[PDB]
């Protein structure tokens, strides 16, 4: 039956509609600028549940929503044994100008999670599997010709978020990923800003071209944040993010600054920065060199942190690719079922 849009490209729909006489909506999930997604049952799969994606009706939103379908086209046709924990799309159709993908409802977010746990952090086994399914998963993706660039807790969903209580764990660490709205082909013109702030790697800030490399960076941030419960940099703002990494990191190579065109945040090879001013005493006291966050000395810890900062690596030239993450020794820790 007749269908309708609003003044703004939105389809007009509440829970009890269907569309293609097949797809009933029960639950809202998520908004924003490129439309609504809602839960709706499979009345053609006898019932089972999906989240659809309903993308407005706008030239720009309808053209990214394209490519955003290819992409998941080739993960479903390389990961056919369904092993490599991107999400699987069952559907996808051009709904009246609006475009729909239809996949397997998920649990929480790992940042939904973590902030209903008042932000304390994953113990480090859950720490280790994560970070193991995460390189699992990016890795297939990176020797397929893609990269994600919008890596973050958010993106990140419990097949099954089901908790127990101690504080709060998660039964069970299977996660998937999520939002593949921002993934480039190798061969297709890269925006140049990607990913979201705290998320974001220094070649993209400095503007020197990014590839696979932004993903390892990102989850290097992730775990982080998985691991203490609060973000590694906490800034809005691009100097003071890069004065940040090279206080928690170490001193940017100066390749890197001969090379990029934001020489406004350099003078003499140096960042620009004023220790002594407000903002100064306070990345002082909080911006501490990377091994100064463990929160024991175990080994355990003590791997996790060798290859946090391998995936930190400033030169994405130099970072560690995920296919030697998976042989790091940080996951010998790892029991056969989590393998
Ligand atoms: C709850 N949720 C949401 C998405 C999902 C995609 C797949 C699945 Cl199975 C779920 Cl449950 C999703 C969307 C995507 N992609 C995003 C869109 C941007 N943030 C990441 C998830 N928002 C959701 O509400
Ligand atoms: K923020």
């Amino acid at each position: 039956r007749s269908v309708e849009d609003d003044k703004e490209g939105h389809l007009v729909c509440r829970i009890g509609d269907w569309l293609q006489e097949r797809y009933e909506i029960v639950g809202n999930l998520g908004e924003g600028t490129f439309g609504k997604v809602v839960e709706c049952l499979d009345h053609a799969r006898g019932k089972s549940q999906v989240a659809l994606k309903i993308i407005r009706n706008v030239g720009k939103y309808r053209e990214a929503a394209r490519l955003e379908i290819n992409v998941l086209k080739k993960i479903k046709e390389k990961d056919k044994e369904n092993k490599f924990l991107c999400v699987l799309m069952s559907d996808w159709f051009n709904f009246h100008g609006h475009m729909c993908i239809a996949f397997e409802l998920l649990g929480k977010n790992t940042f939904e999670f973590l902030k209903e746990n008042n932000f304390q952090p994953y113990p480090l086994p859950h720490v280790r599997h994560m970070a193991y399914q995460l390189c699992h998963a990016l890795r297939f993706l990176h020797e397929n010709q893609l990269t994600h660039t919008d890596l973050k807790p958010e993106n990140i969903l419990f097949v099954n978020s089901e908790f127990e209580t101690l504080e709060k764990s998660v039964k069970n660490t299977s996660i998937r990923v999520v939002d593949f709205g921002s993934a480039t082909f190798d061969h297709e013109h890269h925006t140049t800003i990607v990913a979201t702030r705290h998320y974001r790697p220094p070649e993209v800030i400095l503007e020197l071209g990014w590839a696979q490399p932004c993903d390892v960076w990102s989850i290097g941030c992730i775990l982080f944040e998985y691991y203490r419960g609060f973000t590694l940099f906490q800034t809005h703002e691009n100097r003071e993010h890069l004065v940040m990494m090279e206080k928690i990191l170490g001193p940017i190579p100066s390749h890197m600054i001969h090379r990029t065109r934001k020489q406004k945040y350099f003078y003499k090879g140096g960042l620009v920065w004023d220790e002594n001013s407000s903002d100064g005493r306070y990345v002082k006291e909080n911006c501490k060199p990377l091994k100064s966050y463990m929160l024991q000395d175990s080994l355990e810890h003590v791997q996790l942190f060798d290859l946090m900062r391998r995936m930190l690596e400033f030169d994405p030239a130099q970072r560690i690719t995920l296919a030697e993450a998976l042989l790091h020794p940080f996951f010998a820790g790892l029991t056969p079922e989590e393998r």
